[PDB]
């Protein structure tokens, strides 16, 4: 996250960090065995930390539970990122309580000038790479198609929104992928790309989770 500040420990309780021996995405849990991320964030070997805050030290309220299985959405394109959406199921379920807790998914879909939430352990610089040990946050605006669609010609599906400023400074990064965008309280989009991060016209692209809520739904209920 750039240009963001300390959220405080376990202030974001739905946030998870995608481990595989070192942080390489987030992602938000949504019932005590399934956590959504995103589908570019897939790879075998993950182990899910609930109730983190600094990444490299265990302070308590920590929970490491390996993922049974991540089903990556089937219609996931990873040249132009449609579809960038995961679910991964854990081995157990996580203990909820309030510094562990499920983020719940939209009922409708937010409009442009929603402020939302977006968090992560990802890169805080726009030009190299400095990574956090605690949890940033970033409150941004989702912008209007208009402006997404004019920022990143030919390259936003309906299942993608923009968020974020376009004069630069403040933005998701690396490290920030599969992460939560919440609004008023709904899980409403996934850290998904950008081009270089806090780039002025440049805004952060998320994919837009109330276009997958049936298909969460469903999947949940057959697996
Ligand atoms: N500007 C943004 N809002 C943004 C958000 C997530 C990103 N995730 C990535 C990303 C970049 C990667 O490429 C690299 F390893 F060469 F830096 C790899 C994975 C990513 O998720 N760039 C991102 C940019
Ligand atoms: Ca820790």
């Amino acid at each position: 996250i750039v240009g963001g500040y300390t959220c405080g420990a376990n202030t974001v309780p739905y946030q998870v960090s995608l481990n595989s021996g070192y942080h390489f995405c987030g992602g938000s849990l949504i019932n005590s065995q399934w956590v959504v991320s995103a589908a570019h964030c897939y790879k075998s070997g993950i182990q899910v930390r609930l109730g983190e805050d600094n990444i490299n030290v265990v302070e308590g309220n920590e929970q490491f539970i390996s993922a049974s299985k991540s089903i990556v959405h089937p219609s996931y394109n990873s040249n132009t990122l449609n579809n960038d959406i995961m679910l991964i199921k854990l081995k157990s379920a996580a203990s909820l309580n309030s510094r562990v807790a499920s983020i719940s998914l939209p009922t409708s879909c937010a409009s442009a000038g929603t402020q939302c939430l977006i968090s992560g352990w990802g890169n805080t610089k726009s030009s190299g790479t400095s990574y956090p040990d605690v949890l940033k946050c970033l409150k941004a605006p989702i912008l209007s198609d208009s402006s997404c669609k004019s920022a990143y010609p030919g390259q936003i599906t309906s299942n993608m929104f923009c968020a974020g400023y376009l004069e630069g400074g403040k933005d998701s990064c690396q490290g920030d992928s599969g992460g939560p965008v919440v609004c008023s309280g709904k899980l409403q989009g996934i850290v998904s790309w950008g081009s270089g991060c806090a780039q002025k016209n440049k805004p952060g692209v998320y994919t837009k989770v109330c276009n997958y809520v049936s298909w969460i739904k469903q999947t949940i209920a057959s697996n």
